[PDB]
């Protein structure tokens, strides 16, 4: 018996085999859970690298500043796992932010054009997401964001840590709404995890700016480490949220950082 | 001797004087400060009110969405202070958010493009006043916007709530850069006040505000005294918070120190 | 099959079959798991209490004021495990406070003697059940304590609100020693669970401010829960705690998890 | 003139002149206030002390874990300020841990009883005088007490750490009681400054890594300060300690300001 036996799961973002994404499907799978996969823009790469998973699951495309595709999803994924079918769990593993709104660049000279994007992109679709979906979900069911911990300020992440402010905000309201459907919402909030986004941020210059920072704020603090190339305990959360385990949390975040955000030093 | 004697402190956000700015400028007039004030839209309504101020002061127009008022300001506040001065203190006192997101409206239908107008106006524009404004700051100075405690979601502030999130990062990423002016910025994360646009949010709406501060606050709270709000906003545009920075005061009777 | 399959675990606390303890003690049983269960004073009626749970499991007595039962608990776990073996898990489910400490008694007037024992056993003794422990641990381990979210002051819980802070704190530094022997430590904030311990904060379950208590309660958590809040009900409790002794958190310690229907997220 | 103009304020806590208790007391002085300074042990000395004040001032003995002075305090303070008369203002600045709490000694080897004393004095005596002095305390009057943020663990703080997660809480139900007065009671969460129990004490109980300590606090502080932080100056604190005295933070209780550079605020 695994963990997601019988469970229909919505994953959106993969886009390498690095993604987040991909290892909360991979770890899923291999947990007996149904997925339906989403990707962005490059569909035929992500097919190719949705093969790479342990079993099949059918791709959706979504674009999550398109409102066609928001309106159709919810068919486009009842026609996937077949009619009277609904889904158990909904994984929001999504995020963007224009260059001028991160890295070196300054935080003032971001124009609002780029940080609206990228708060809609990174926020607000949380929110879209759950409204498209939770009409095709079962009572029991979970929806999982992926968060980076935005309660205090630090360098690069920008006006990404304000989208993050953001996507935490919109969390506490998505569990007010999806509450009525007998349905949970939570974001993990991850530690650095070596992805194509991460590469995005700095994206150059300072790469060893970057590593510094992220061995200082995560591993030097994690009481039991910190590995930024091993993704799967932030799978393995993402897991236990869209599992049965942990039935009375909503609105809320768990920490997946090797206990970081816990130790000043 | 005033708490704010002889600073020059910039008050965005007088509608009405009912606005938590009108008594943030009051009470600043009243503690020695000269004041630039600036307003949105309804130039000659805030003239009006703005002469019940104690003392006079200059009036720009600024409407934070609009690229080239944002980069007159500085020049424009420079002339109404005169060459050489510059400012010790910035007042955001400002917000906005459509009808879409906030009050009885679903939170999930209101769209991206209603959403973003309000984040644009109620967050993101603090940092456009800093950006314009820290190059005409004294060191010692202080900027001071204001907050509604967001870290937990309520009825019907729905978006409002997370543009609120939103300022609070934004206020922490601003004292990185004021730091570097010798610049204060935090905001005051004050109760319920009785403006103009808490009833753009009305028996429920006043009973959940009584339930929320009053009830819980140990000293208690006026909803139609905005004296404590506006002190405490003076506190931190003083020199009496000198190692506060990228943080949040409330001035909310300790409410939300408290469950029940 | 179980979530918990093969793990020893060592669980205090258990008084009644409403105790939290046993609760947490029945789901990881179901889940596959060998216990050994500690008690405090009453080993005669826990026992009789533990021979409800779904298998029989050693009973080990643990007053955590007393240094002699501390300095032999892990050679008395160990000899009811067997040589060899060690724990995967460990449960504090443990919490004291004086009446003066509690309930409508003045927040002023509760005597430091009486405020410490309270801390002593409900906030220290986490400290010394790791001590205690750890050297019996295996890595990849987890010790999970139970919290009532402190972060703000509430009627009637005073002193105790206290050493939940307390706890907490002490919870992050527990997590520091424990990270050496790749375990980790973290606690669950449950809702209101209607156990002895409820009912001894007002003076019982007949004290003067019962119905004050059951209103601030229903106020506190299930109006604010978006999915609701069954104060009856420790189910969801004892698994979130099993979710942490489980290896799907393994990325989680120092910290607090909240098993409260998300009331803490809610304002109103 | 001065922010505290005519108001009657009780200072404890001088012991040294680097006391932060000692720069409360002077910046106070200098905007107005009347003081009435407590002090323990060592009368002699921290009389010598307040005379480098700006103004004299009544000094009356209180050891916190004494009964008889607290019970006494309220009239000692009446009789130095006039019967008849209240404070406005009272300041707790007071902090103990024994050395087994502390530093390179584990946090597992400190006995309960040497916790319990630092929790006695560091936390519980905050609830203590504002209980011997509300009685005396005008409406609109405000009780400060000193912390150092421990909503994260950190080296050698250890359970120092717990004492003021307690006091914390503590705070938050003084505030509580204190409201019914018409009084503030808040806590100022200081950064790091070089007193004798920071230097002593703590560094003391780092034995031989007494070197790292200054390290760690510049990474923890002005590393992280976006206007920096100088431990060497007291008058930040004291600056914003007389704030939360004066009438300029009216609805501001049961909370933490803290004066710590904006350290807090920042990640790294
Ligand atoms: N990697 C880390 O260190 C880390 C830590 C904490 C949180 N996170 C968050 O985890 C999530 C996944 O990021 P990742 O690190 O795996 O990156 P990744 O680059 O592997 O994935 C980001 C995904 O966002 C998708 N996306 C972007 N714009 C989109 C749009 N308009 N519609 C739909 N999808 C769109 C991309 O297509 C891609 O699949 C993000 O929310 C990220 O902020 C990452
Ligand atoms: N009233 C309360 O209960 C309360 C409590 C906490 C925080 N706040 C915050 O206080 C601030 C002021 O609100 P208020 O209650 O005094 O209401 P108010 O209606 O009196 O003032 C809001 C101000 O926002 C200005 N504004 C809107 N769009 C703008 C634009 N494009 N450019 C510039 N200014 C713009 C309006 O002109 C108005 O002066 C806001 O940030 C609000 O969220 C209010
Ligand atoms: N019930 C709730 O609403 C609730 C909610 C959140 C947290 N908690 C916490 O849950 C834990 C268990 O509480 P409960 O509600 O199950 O209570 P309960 O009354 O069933 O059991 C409390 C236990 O504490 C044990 N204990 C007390 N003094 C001891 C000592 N000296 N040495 C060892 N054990 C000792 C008792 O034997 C008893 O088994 C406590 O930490 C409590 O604070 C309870
Ligand atoms: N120095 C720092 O870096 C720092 C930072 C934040 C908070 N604090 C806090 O500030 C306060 C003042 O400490 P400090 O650094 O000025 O040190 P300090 O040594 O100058 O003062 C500590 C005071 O505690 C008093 N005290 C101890 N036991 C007492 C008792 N039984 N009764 C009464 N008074 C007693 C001492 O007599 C002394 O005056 C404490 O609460 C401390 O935890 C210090
Ligand atoms: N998807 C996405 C995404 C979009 C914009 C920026 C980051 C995004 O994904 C992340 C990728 C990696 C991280 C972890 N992280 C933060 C940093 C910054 C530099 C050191 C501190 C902050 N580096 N890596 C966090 C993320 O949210
Ligand atoms: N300026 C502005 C502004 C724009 C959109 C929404 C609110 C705005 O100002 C406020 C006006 C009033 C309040 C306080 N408030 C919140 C509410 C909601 C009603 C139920 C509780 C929350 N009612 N009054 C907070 C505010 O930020
Ligand atoms: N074990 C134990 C224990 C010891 C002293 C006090 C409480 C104890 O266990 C709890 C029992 C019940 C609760 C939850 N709780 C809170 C309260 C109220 C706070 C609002 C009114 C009383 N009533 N029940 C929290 C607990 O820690
Ligand atoms: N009074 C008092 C007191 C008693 C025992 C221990 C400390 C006391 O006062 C402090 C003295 C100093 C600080 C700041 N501080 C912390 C440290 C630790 C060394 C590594 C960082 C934590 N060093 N200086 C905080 C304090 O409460």
């Amino acid at each position: 018996t695994g963990l997601l036996d019988g469970k229909r799961i919505l994953v959106s973002g993969i886009i390498t085999d690095s993604s987040i994404a991909f290892h909360i499907a991979r770890v899923a799978q291999e947990q007996g859970a149904q997925l339906v996969l989403t990707g962005f823009d490059r569909l035929r790469l992500i097919q190719r690298i949705t093969d790479r998973l342990p079993a099949k699951a059918p791709l959706l495309e979504l674009d999550v500043q398109n409102e066609e595709h928001l309106a159709s999803l919810a068919g486009r994924v009842t026609e996937a796992i077949g009619a009277g079918n609904k889904l158990d769990g909904v994984v929001h593993s999504i995020g963007f932010m224009p260059q001028t709104g991160m890295g070196i660049n300054p935080f003032f000279d971001a124009p609002y054009a780029d940080v609206s994007k990228g708060i809609h992109i990174s926020a607000y679709s949380y929110a879209s997401m759950a409204k498209a979906l939770l009409p095709i979900m079962n009572p029991g069911g979970s929806i999982v964001g992926m968060d980076f911990d935005p309660s205090r300020a630090m360098p690069a992440y920008n006006w990404m840590t304000v989208a993050k402010s953001a996507l935490e905000s919109v969390n506490r309201f998505v569990a007010r709404e999806a509450g009525k459907y007998g349905v949970r919402s939570n974001l993990v909030a991850a530690g650095p995890i070596r992805t194509l986004a991460m590469s995005a941020i700095v994206g150059g210059e300072e790469a060893g700016a970057q590593i510094q920072l992220l061995e200082e704020g995560w591993d030097q603090r994690a009481p039991i480490g910190w590995n930024m190339k091993d993704a799967t305990p932030v799978a393995k959360t993402v897991c236990a949220l869209l599992s049965d385990w942990l039935p009375a949390t909503t609105g809320d975040i768990i920490y997946a950082d090797g206990g970081a955000h816990t130790q000043l030093l």
